[PDB]
């Protein structure tokens, strides 16, 4: 079942403006507190010519602090798990897509993802590797016919402090019928750190009722 300390192994295959790359890593976190920490390495196609932050949100809503009386679509999906599909529309014209499948093995979660972003402006901040961190955000979660749809306006803070706006839209799909929550929101905090060899991501997510 779910432990207070859960591990994850990560694998991503991606391409950005025609450049292919692979990323692998491991994570640990507390699914009930909605906290997780990840350590990632670029295993193919490094060094990445683009800002890593475009990838960060691709790297699992099981790690969300849900209120006791709200149905938890993601924890209910276990042990079979769930998958999601996402579109990401940047205000400077780039549109990327991503997908992930969340499953379990004997060691913990298996997180397998893909990422495609093939029209980032060549002269823009993503391709100049200017990203630093995403602002805290609030994702609206809307149920319908056994799936959840998420909508969140994102702001990528750049090296100068300029913000780059993006609209993220996600469909979350469990493999079985689960008790469905009402429309609600999830507040996200995502922090990236680097050291020349590895990328660390730390995320905190908390679900709340509207009003």
């Amino acid at each position: 079942v779910l432990k207070e300390n859960m591990k994850t192994t990560y694998h991503m295959d991606g391409s950005v403006n025609g450049h292919y790359f692979t990323i692998e890593g491991e994570g640990t976190g507390n699914p009930f507190k909605g906290q997780q920490s990840l350590k990632l390495r670029v295993t193919k196609g490094g060094p990445l010519p683009f800002a890593f932050d475009i990838l960060s949100p691709t790297f699992n809503r099981v790690f969300t602090d849900y209120p006791e009386d709200m149905p938890d679509y993601f924890k209910q999906s276990l042990p079979e798990g769930y998958s999601w599909e996402r579109t990401m529309m940047y205000e400077d014209g780039a549109t990327a897509t991503a997908s992930a499948r969340i499953s379990l093995d004997k060691n913990g979660f298996v997180h397998k993802s893909t990422f495609h972003g093939e029209n980032f402006p060549a002269n823009g901040p993503v391709m100049k590797k200017k990203g630093v961190n995403w602002e805290p955000s609030s994702e609206t979660i809307t149920p319908s016919d056994g799936i959840l749809k998420g909508d969140v306006t994102m702001f990528l803070v750049l090296e100068g402090g300029q913000r780059l706006k993006a609209l993220f839209q996600t469909t979350y799909k469990a493999n079985k019928v689960v008790k469905m929550p009402p429309r609600h929101k999830i507040e996200h905090r995502l922090v990236r750190s680097e050291d020349g060899e590895t990328i660390q991501l730390q995320e905190h997510a908390v679900a709340k009722y509207f009003t």
